[PDB]
């Protein structure tokens, strides 16, 4: 994730300009290889065309160029692009509110599991972490990021997300399908145990802590689904043919003919195809944003910061159940207790 | 279902370029057959002209294919075809949303329905069993693959889905009607019959079982409504018809005509309509996986895995509500008891 | 409603083609009395000027033809029709989902209004009858199908849907707004007279009911919003002006025009304008869409099966909480009590 | 509002044409000015053209209208008019579902605040015109016609909103903004005073009054929020100078030259550019359409009944839980006791 | 904010027209300066067309400005700014909706936390400070107004939302991440500590007061959300450069060519080029509306009221729940105790 929030808090006169010296997260950065190679067929081409080939080579080369220019324009690429990008960008910003979030819980727990002692610190701290655990095995299910840190769950157990009896006890569960459910069932569990043992006051504090608790559950089943249901491959392997096909043909199309010959719209030899180079940027960057957001788990610059997600969840959920359980300033009267550096429309 | 979310999940130079190698899941198994069928028809065409007709039938044809060519535009294919195929990929996702996950109920049973004896194992079975009963009778209602694994009541009773007993509760009830929702007020009634055993230990675990069980059953229940209210039978026919009357026109309008005549912007033969072939694929391509996803429950590659659901939903339930009951690990205290491989804009 | 699901489960060679064939709820059955009388006046004045007119009046004619045909694209068809075509489209499938449907209650009250007795019999019963009776007067109040089967409140009381005390406790109530909230009001008393009773037996079972009962009236309230808020009538002006002005414009622009006379575009007379039939074909079929799904509660094809959800809805709910109130089989082990015909990306 | 869904229920041979002859609500109403004047300018302009100016001032004139009428496209109108009318009417149909209702609330107070005597029909009508009172006072903050019905608070008074004692209470709140909430806040004091009274028999039917109040001042809130959050000035300033700008460049560009200076398409002059006025038509329209929707709470024709709604809001209030309270007809036996004028895809 | 509902109420005459007059909150307020340099960099090129180059160097240039005119529509600038501005302004819009309001946290804690005494209004009021002090703090990170406002937490302490002793706690809190969460948990441990002293009367009511909690902590998440991840910065970066790169086409492209070289669509000389003007004024306006809304809690004329904001909900808050609570009027019969200045479609 590249946060440039802040540089664009009010619109002023270089407003985006500042933005285009960025290189983590830019364009340029995942955009100058394939540029670059377009740019390198088409001179390839260019220099045949000017030195390789004869003058009847070169005559049928420009009745080519003329045809592809003309008929490339039949390729649906702005179409076809269009609605890719928009159904990727759409699947990017809910998969990131699909990241759970252990704020809702923490808040619940520190609201309801109660006792000083250790026992309750116990409860507080092995739910909230139960928590973690089921994000943090997801996680690293859709995150190649998160994999990378925890590619067995000896690394996970080593991180002290897992102790080594729930080890035990996740290995031994017979199941040929992804575990990530098994800390929620935990946590069910240990809630009930909880509520039965007292350290829960009410069944409605319980009932609020499973209501929390299977929306994590949710927004973790849900980054199972988003990771399994993929943008359908057929979408995928046609905007790529599009984009792939039509700047082939504007490979051969765009290439600058011999102004001796006076054919119409070809009378001005620039040598480089600028504004095909710029739409080529356009038209490959947006494919290229689509490829980047495709996958928001993986380890772009503009991509997730899982393993950030995972630690500040972990460090803020075992600061709230722990530090701050029954921790207030004694009830003192604020500034205003005897009261800067529109009303509507038809008023 | 064809997942290459791993194969994306960081934007390499390579990128989607890969992923045109892939056969399963593919745009070429969806449209080889009608590409072949429209080429064939193409060549029979240009075979026609090129060696059959005589000269003046020859200037017909060729003014023939100069109006097509120029009014083949009127027909607005992009227009129908962007329409239909977002409302379908829409409809495609929120269905996706709507197949019914135990997950939530699982955790609500494990967390709420208590006894280590046979009767709780019992009670807690039967609750997800109802649930994967419901899911497998709208399933079975709306999927072909599912229809195909329980092509009648006596293959879900020999899955274990359904008991014979109840079996002669279920085919007893006078009905004309889909029973999907049998199972769930089966629930409702257990659910009930449990919390007035005292297996449910109070009103509001039972109130939040009945709400997991509605979420449920609304999904159900939502699966029956899209497999009953299509994609209006009048888009489809329209954007088949637009499609189909497009690419007559391209057969007939896109035909390389003889270079002789001087016809403006006829002057090279290729013999072979490779940008026609293009946006054939292209167009055609988006109708097609509007096709594949539009009944998203048959048996195509990119057709949701019901069956594998089935399977999973049923193990992962009985799992979580029997073997993973009251089972945690003893309380340990974690590795930071005591305490790897951005703040804000304004700051 | 003219369901094709399984036609299209799977996506094949003739995949949207075998859909052409059918004439229930098609574009044919929509759009041949508008096509017929298109080409009606197409062919009258193509009659005329071959036949009528001098030659003066003929070139006057062509210079019209010639000015219409240019500048008829003037008309913004394709940006009105797709912007009202969308926004059609969205308040259809809402309003499907707005149609109230008693499953969650029935559900929740075979869960909680106990009592195998003859009293408990007639309170779940009456609650359900209070939901469908709700629903049947929105119905009537905003679907013609309904209306014409509920002429009269005499009609709904015979159905059975209101008994006769009933209707005159409904009559006698002083309102001139629509009373479909009625029996809403009533099942609130009656879940209350129902709690006091002792029937419900806790606080939170009879909280639930009263949510799901809002949830119910919510729904039939929404079909009363959408009914009552048309799509803006300057809206569907509009579009319908758009449409026929640029369809007369086409009927004066696309006439086939003398080729001895050398206009420009103008040397083959094919005598019927297919494209122009096909393109009045595609645009006026998506207004012909617009106007079936505008109110999706007529008695189009398309068009709900209101009546058809009225009897389901009134015999599934009698089923489920009458017939199958504590109706379940015996507790019974499954077959799997002792265990046919993807783990992740980054794994 | 101007409903005319009963005349669209089918979709009939003449669908949407006699639409075209309503004038309340129209296209016509809102247009007739702006089209006479832009019809008035053109024909000053043809005028001018036709008698003031000399030969080379119609020279000059003629180059100006062809530069205008080429260039005149660069004015992106369609691009900003329609992101500019999608916005304004998703914000309208959201306000309209932001408009609170009492329904809900009144089903809840029905149900669950007892008591035929005085005081228990004093708590149902008092918490009920709590909630009207917040809605008036909201919707004259919002609404130039309630504004117009309630120029002060004076008036609420009177219309029997709001008491004098409360009235009293009101404005002796010491805030500078506005106070629609303040009934809100009586309502959650109100239902806590009945609740401790025993009025209210449980504190699950509390809080699931108090969730409903939230529910309805969350709407009145989200009244305020729109009101308050106009669609950013600066894209209404851009989409109204880009329909002026365009327009005033074809008042230049769309005049009729001289056919005897054989201009190419110039050669039928018409006098009235009727295409030119229909274009004006659709987009003037389509701005004005907006411009009617984007304060619906205004007095167009289109706009909100919010009097109406008012008015039938508390009667309908009142009605449910006075008159309505614990006035069931007795449990009867329904016609069905012992029991007119689709399965799914895959059987 | 600039609120402008009122001005368009009714769609009259003058209906947008009255708002071009407006400069606070003004597309000419943020886009004089680019349409400056615009305009004087198509001067600098002018007059160096005009005066300065020679005639081969002129004709090169008139060469090179029909090429730039041609191909500078390969840029899709439509395409890209179309896909940016509906993305910022959803996220606007959305981003509003995330600002937390105390309205039904106050309306919860008048109804739910009980007593008349100093204790009484020390718990509500330090409820509804804790609440405001969340959204101060996450306001303060993401808006710079609130920033300029509160630059250090002595600030915040002054300001009267945060306590001396609380500011001990909030500092001595070992954590590296935003702190905005932490006021949430001293809500949570304070609403447990009220329900178990008594002043919250009952379990369901502490059950709301949780809930709505997670409502408003669960908003201020958001809006960390929404700061975190900006619109991705390759959007940001391609819409800039292909407004810059097609307008540098354009200053070359749209120069007035000397009209006796007889150029097609070259031969007025307007010196001015007022369309390209529009176009640039069109086209740059809507990329500054999207960079000021980008990020809405600046200090643009239109960026949200964020101090004001805060100042009026913590007047509010403080009212609703210390002046106002158990402040009721005495329950009187109001006017209509004993009875100004649609029914449906098929009825
Ligand atoms: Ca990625
Ligand atoms: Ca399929
Ligand atoms: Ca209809
Ligand atoms: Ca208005
Ligand atoms: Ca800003």
């Amino acid at each position: 994730t590249v946060t440039y929030t802040a540089r664009v808090a009010n619109a002023r006169f270089g407003g985006f300009s500042q933005l285009l010296l960025l290189w983590r997260g830019s364009i340029y950065k995942l955009l100058w290889r394939e540029l670059l190679c377009f740019l390198g067929f088409y001179m390839a081409l260019s220099a045949a065309y000017r030195f390789v080939l004869t003058e009847g080579q070169k005559r049928y080369f420009e009745k080519l160029v003329i045809y592809c220019d003309q008929y490339a324009s039949l390729i649906p690429v702005s179409f076809v692009l269009g609605f890719y990008v928009t159904l990727v960008v759409n699947r990017w910003w809910s998969q990131y509110l699909c990241m759970p979030l252990p704020d809702a819980l923490m808040c619940v727990v520190a609201g309801t599991v109660h006792g000083r002692d250790d026992r309750g610190r116990l409860y507080r701290r092995t739910l909230m972490r139960y928590a973690g655990l089921s994000a943090v095995l997801i996680l690293r299910s859709v995150s190649t990021a998160v994999f990378k840190r925890f590619p067995t769950i000896d690394h996970v157990v080593e991180a002290g997300f897992m102790t080594r009896e729930e080890r035990k006890k996740f290995e031994n569960l017979n199941s040929s399908y992804n575990k990530y459910w098994v800390p929620c069932v935990w946590f069910s569990n240990l809630a009930a145990q909880a509520r039965r043992e007292g350290r829960i006051r009410d069944n409605s504090a319980l009932k609020l802590l499973l209501e929390e608790l299977n929306v994590f559950r949710g927004k973790c089943g849900m980054l199972f689904h988003y990771d399994w249901i993929s943008v359908p491959l057929v979408y995928t392997q046609v905007v790529t043919i599009a984009l792939y096909s039509y700047f082939l043909a504007c490979l051969i199309g765009r290439q600058f003919l011999d102004p001796a010959q006076g054919y119409k719209d070809h009378d001005l030899d620039l040598c480089v195809p600028i504004f095909t180079l710029l739409q080529f940027f356009f038209y490959a960057g947006w494919l290229k944003v689509a490829e980047q957001l495709i996958n928001p788990f993986g380890e772009d610059d503009d991509d997730f910061e899982t393993n950030f997600l995972i630690d500040r969840n972990f460090q803020v959920s075992m600061l709230a159940v722990d530090e701050m359980y029954d921790d207030l300033a004694v009830l003192e009267k604020d500034l205003y207790w005897d009261a800067y550096t529109f009303q509507g429309s038809t008023f």
